[PDB]
């Protein structure tokens, strides 16, 4: 609810405005990924040797995290499958706390 006005409460106001940006994102994503396709082709072939190291970087996280998620969660789960989704749930959730620092970092804002 807001009804006209709502200056400061723009966030919640513009929030729904994501329904109009959805299309924009898809469209711009086609013209973007399309071109970039050739760009990423550069580091993929030549600098691929370096960019690769980005992959193996995963095994690292899962290495420590595995022992972290087991402690943080206090230890209470079933199957090691979690370690899979946890990457998107926990390791990602941690970022949320950092993202805020971004807007305030001066980079975005």
């Amino acid at each position: 609810g807001s009804h006209m006005d709502s200056s400061i409460s723009k966030q919640a106001l513009s929030e729904i405005e994501t329904r109009h940006s959805e299309i924009i994102k898809l469209e711009n994503s086609i013209r973007e990924l399309h071109d970039m396709f050739m760009d990423m082709a550069m580091l993929v072939e030549s600098q691929g040797e370096m960019i690769d190291r980005i992959e193996y970087n995963v095994e690292h996280a899962v290495d420590y995290v595995e022992r972290a998620v087991s402690d943080t969660k206090k230890a209470v789960k079933y199957q090691s499958k979690a370690r899979r989704k946890k990457i998107m749930i926990i390791i990602c959730c941690v970022i949320l706390g950092i993202i805020i620092a971004s807007t305030i970092g001066g980079i975005f804002g």
